[PDB]
C-alpha cells in the first residue's frame, strides 16, 4: 500500500511533492524524514511511512489541513488516498 | 467532495458499483441509501454520504472500504486500486 495526492501540476515537480510532506509531518508531529519511498508522476505524490501513524491517518490528516497545503504549495489538491 | 473508489474493470458498471457500496454498508452498520451523488466514471465509482445516525465521514467510509478491499474483491471480482476522497 501507498499513500498519494493527486495535484494539478502538470507534471508535479520533485521539490513541491516533498513541500507537501514536510509540511503535513508538521501537522502530524511526525519527522519528515518518515515518509519513504517518495516518487512523483504526472500530477500525483506517492510515498510510505517509515516506522514511527499509518498511511490511513496521514491521507485522513492531508484532507484537515488541504487549505493549508494549497495555501503554501502554490498548487491544488484533487484527490487524496490510499493504493495498492 | 467526493469518496471514490477506483477498480480494475473499466467501464465500471453502474450494477457493481452500488454491490460494492452495499457490502462497504454492511461492513460499517449504515444503509447504503446513506451513500448518495453516486456516479461511476471510467474504472471509478464516486460518492457522498448523507447525514447518517452513525455520524460516519468520507475518509471514514473510504479508509474502511481499503480495509475490506479483500471481501469487495472476493464478493464481487473487481480488484480495489485506490480509494479516496476528491475534491
Ligand atoms: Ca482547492
Amino acid at each position: 500500500e501507498y499513500g498519494y495526492i493527486v495535484t494539478d501540476q502538470k507534471p508535479l515537480s520533485l521539490a513541491a511533492g516533498v513541500k507537501l510532506l514536510e509540511i503535513l509531518a508538521e501537522h502530524v508531529h511526525m519527522s519528515s524524514g518518515s515518509f519513504i519511498n517518495i516518487s512523483v508522476v504526472g500530477p500525483a505524490l506517492t510515498f510510505r511511512i517509515r516506522h514511527n501513524l499509518s498511511l490511513a491517518d496521514v491521507t485522513q490528516q492531508a484532507g484537515l489541513v488541504k487549505s493549508e497545503l494549497e495555501a503554501q504549495t502554490g498548487l491544488q489538491i484533487l484527490q487524496t488516498g490510499v493504493g495498492q
